[PDB]
């Protein structure tokens, strides 16, 4: 039995990657979203 034993849910899901154009960090895919909602123009 799977006292310990934790079949993980396969997450098959390569997050992609772009720069913020306007601040310069990586954004992910995932966090594209919450970034750009909160992100200030000018940020530096
Ligand atoms: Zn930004």
């Amino acid at each position: 039995n799977p006292n310990a034993q934790l079949i993980e849910d396969p997450l098959d899901k390569p997050i992609q990657y772009r720069v913020c154009e306007k601040c310069g960090k990586p954004l992910a895919l995932t966090a594209i979203v919450d970034h750009l909602e909160n992100h200030c123009a000018g940020a530096s």
